[PDB]
């Protein structure tokens, strides 16, 4: 159909990779995942509920928090011209409201001023996402009986013997060199064979027959074959799966091109170089119970992820794998102390799965669930069991995870996987998740060749399942979005390695931002960080190029929704990875629930920020708020003084009763911060990556900038200025007897943070992982007693106060040298 390659056309330039071009296949397993995908999309298609799926009901079905507790409140309708308050109870549904209003006086819904979420469903008004935020923020709730969406804009479209590969030889378009070749189940080698060393040279031919151990039947579905080539270092490597999508031996003769490193997920991939007229390639043949063992275990099946099993370990859980069945906490461990080159052994596994009835029962433990998804695990069915437990998470908290679950793909071996399936399912079920599955796939397929691939594919799939709406709401984003990031560059190619920035650029660029306001950039973008916002025209008056090193874009626009006069604020940045950011800022949001689980609020701020490409992306504006840095050379330039914070919360908070309040906010607001940057071992930054707001909010920016990359956390005498200390004032005892709560409450999640954190370092950092990744272990006191660490960050504490302005000022020093 001459209809049917507009619209592939129109998918692969929302995509940004051709998913149809099969130059870079030596099979067709993406071919086969693209179809394989066809039926789990068009079911969920079939599966979901039309007037909810294009009115999208942002919701919740956990506890309402302690604090946020403090019968019948009240909301503002619309229509125009009315505007009346009225008294509603927590528990009651949206449809009652309207019957309730009836009285005050059938298809006219109530959805949200000033953004595009709506209030309808089955579920009472305290049970949604939008009313526990003007609650905690101390809003008004105001809503516009306007119509409900037609869903027909979401209509679709219609042997035995021994293993051995010959190594025919390497070429390379331009001393010593030899040639690795690795069985791999888990990241775990099995068998491993090299051939002679000979000179390096253009073609380095060996014809050499590499005969392993391994026996063919013994083969486990998921194994990789890891070429390398060395010299003694590493330089460049490729994968290819032993077994493939039909569980097929493979055979055949295989050119694969490989990968060169600059010294991490990238390395397990099963995807080939696409340069081929600069990478390295390799030419290969394939032609194919007593109380003291008790409570030996239970000390084994109790300590943390990190915490690496002996042979004896092994052993043991693997005799007893019947009782370590009993322990869902086990199975990471007990799935470990398996031996994968052992058909016999994987069988019995297979065996032990089937009588899943106790972790079948089990209480969902998502850090359990996740710490099999990683790269320790390759098996299929492994894997499996535990996208079967994320299965009965509700779509709230899908959305706390959906970053982190979707990097997780690169751990799959298979394209065509359960996670992946899973991830398709959920995003076509709610626009929400639908949405930032979009900009999290799009985010790797436009800046990772390694698995750009796979990702279109699952992408793919979901955009043409997604329905018209979204498909053309999507394309005018993506519209908007390279536009931008192309005055982005043209303004940082003006911008010189100076340290201030020039007056004629100013001019430039509004120039260069008039020419897109006049006719390109459509009458309104739903933006990306938060898709409740519809941004329309550009206040121009007000878009400037800031006075930073990398010196981004300030843009605001005007709000597109006649409902809502407050301007849409955006960053856009060039030259830092915001995949870092990303992910620094998701775990900040989950942590904002281990929280509210234990009922705190923290007061912590994770801006919105979505990377778009190659070291670019776009971040959310906070309004009103400046940097501590700013502050400090305000009236001051390096002379630190502590009487400055609190006289600018006096500066901007006028009423005292505004000002007690400001003070409360920072309090929280610090705590947080204090806590959460400690934890996740980037506590010390400069002045200048700390702000606040004029409500007395503070919060930390830049991510990708430390870790990328003493004192345990930024807690100065001047915000000690402002609890009451030179001491300790009755609000530096509500200060630490915050942190503690926080600490603690963030302990008790501790397995969870501690994978979540590995699998950051895996998928989005580069860095030496055995020693990186077990800071956070010690940063959080693992197996200490709670009075024991509640000590323990109390004394970093004490820590700040000894070093008061003693580490700003050192950075003050080397942002300058
Ligand atoms: N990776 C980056 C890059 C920047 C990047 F923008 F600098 F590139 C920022 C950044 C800098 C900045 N600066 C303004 C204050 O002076 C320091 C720079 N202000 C903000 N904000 C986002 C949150 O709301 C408030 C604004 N982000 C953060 N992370």
């Amino acid at each position: 159909s001459e209809e049917s390659q507009a619209f592939q056309r129109q998918l692969t330039a929302l995509i940004g990779y051709d998913v149809t071009d099969v130059s870079n296949v030596h099979d067709d397993e993406l071919e086969f995942t693209r179809r394989g995908l066809v039926t789990p999309r068009m079911a969920e298609v079939a599966s979901r509920d039309p007037k909810l799926y294009a009115m999208h009901p942002w919701v919740t079905s956990k506890p309402l928090p302690e604090y946020l507790w403090k019968n019948c409140i009240f909301i503002v309708i619309h229509r125009s011209t009315t505007s009346q308050t009225i008294k509603v109870s927590p528990d009651d549904t949206p449809g009652a409201i309207l019957q309730s209003f009836f009285t005050k006086m059938q298809d006219f819904v109530l959805r949200v001023c000033g953004r595009d979420e709506y209030l309808v469903g089955e579920t009472p008004i305290k049970n949604f996402q939008w009313v526990r935020h003007c609650l905690k923020n101390g809003e008004e709730i105001h809503v516009v009986l306007d119509t409900p969406p037609d869903p027909a804009l979401d209509e679709v479209r219609k042997c035995d013997r021994k293993f051995r590969v010959k190594i025919r030889g390497i070429d390379i378009p331009v001393l010593t060199v030899f040639v690795e070749a690795n069985i791999q189940h888990g990241q775990q080698v099995l068998c491993q064979r090299r051939t002679s060393p000979k000179p390096f040279t253009e073609e380095v031919l060996w014809n050499v027959w590499l005969e392993f151990s391994i026996k063919i039947k013994d083969l486990p579905k998921g194994a990789l074959l890891n070429l390398q080539i060395y010299c003694v270092r590493l330089l460049y490597y490729v994968n290819l799966l032993l077994i493939d999508h039909r569980f097929l031996l493979r055979r055949g003769e295989y050119v694969l091109h490989m990968w060169q490193i600059s010294g991490n997920a990238d390395k397990l991939t099963s995807a080939t170089n696409p340069d081929k007229e600069n990478s390295m390639s390799i030419s290969i043949l394939l032609d194919n119970m007593p109380n003291q063992l008790r409570k030996q275990l239970e000390a084994i099946i109790a300590t943390d992820p990190l915490n690496p099993l002996t042979a004896e370990d092994k052993e043991l859980l693997w005799h007893f794998r019947y009782e370590s069945l009993k322990h869902p906490k086990a199975y990471p461990k007990l799935f470990s102390s398996v031996k994968w080159g052992q058909q016999e052994i994987v069988a019995k596994t297979y065996q032990l799965l089937a009588r899943r009835e106790v972790w079948d029962q089990s209480a969902l433990d998502v850090g359990l669930t996740m710490q099999l998804l990683d790269c320790n695990f390759s098996d299929e069915n492994v894997r499996a069991i535990a996208v079967q437990k994320l299965e009965s998470l509700e779509d709230d908290d899908v959305l706390h995870y959906l970053l982190q679950l979707v990097q997780a793909v690169k751990f799959e071996p298979y394209h065509d996987s359960a996670l992946a399936r899973f991830l398709l399912k959920r995003g076509l079920r709610n626009k929400r998740i639908g949405h930032f599955l979009f900009w999290f796939l799009r985010s790797e397929i436009a800046q990772s060749r390694h698995y750009q691939q796979r990702f279109a594919v699952i992408l793919e799939a979901y955009l043409r399942g997604c329905g018209t709406a979204m498909l053309h709401d999507f394309t005018q984003q993506v519209q908007v979005i390279e536009m931008l990031q192309k005055v982005t560059l043209d303004i940082k190619s003006l911008s010189a390695e100076k340290y201030d920035v020039s007056s004629q650029v100013i001019s430039q660029l509004k120039q260069k931002l008039e020419n897109l306001q006049n006719s390109q950039l459509p009458e309104s973008f739903r933006v990306p960080y938060d898709p409740g916002l519809k941004a329309g025209a550009l206040a121009i008056e007000k878009c400037k190029v800031m006075a930073s090193k990398k010196k981004p874009l300030w843009l605001e626009f005007k709000c597109a929704d006649p409902t809502a006069n407050e301007t849409i604020g955006i960053i856009f940045k060039h030259g830092d990875d915001l995949r870092q950011d990303m992910l620094i800022l998701q775990i900040l949001r989950i942590m904002e629930s281990i929280w509210e689980t234990e009922s705190l609020d923290l007061c912590l701020l994770p801006y919105g920020c979505i990377s778009t490409g190659d070291k670019i992306g776009m971040i959310e504006i906070v309004k009103d708020a400046t940097t501590i840095a700013k502050i400090q050379q305000s009236t001051v330039t390096g002379a630190f003084k502590d009487e400055v914070l609190n006289h600018w919360l006096k500066e901007k908070s006028p009423t005292e009763e505004k000002f007690q309040a400001a003070v409360e906010r920072f309090v929280y607001s610090c705590a947080g911060y204090c806590v959460a940057t400690f934890v996740l071992g980037i506590g010390d930054r400069h002045n200048d990556n700390i702000m606040i707001t004029e409500t007395g909010n503070l919060f930390h920016i830049d991510f990708g900038h430390i870790l990328g990359n003493r004192v345990p956390f930024v807690l100065t005498p001047d915000f000690l200025f402002v609890m009451g200390t030179s001491k300790t004032s009755p609000h530096f005892q509500k200060f630490q007897d915050i942190c503690v709560k926080a600490y603690l409450a963030l302990r008790h999640h501790t397995n969870l943070l501690i994978i979540l954190f590995s699998m950051m370092l895996m998928t989005g950092m580069q860095l030496t992982s055995k020693e990186d990744i077990e800071y956070i272990r010690d940063a959080l006191t693992v197996g200490k007693n709670e009075e024991d660490a509640k000590k323990y960050f109390l004394d970093q504490i004490e820590v700040c106060r000894d070093k008061g302005w003693t580490v700003q000022f050192n950075w003050f020093l080397h942002l300058v040298l």
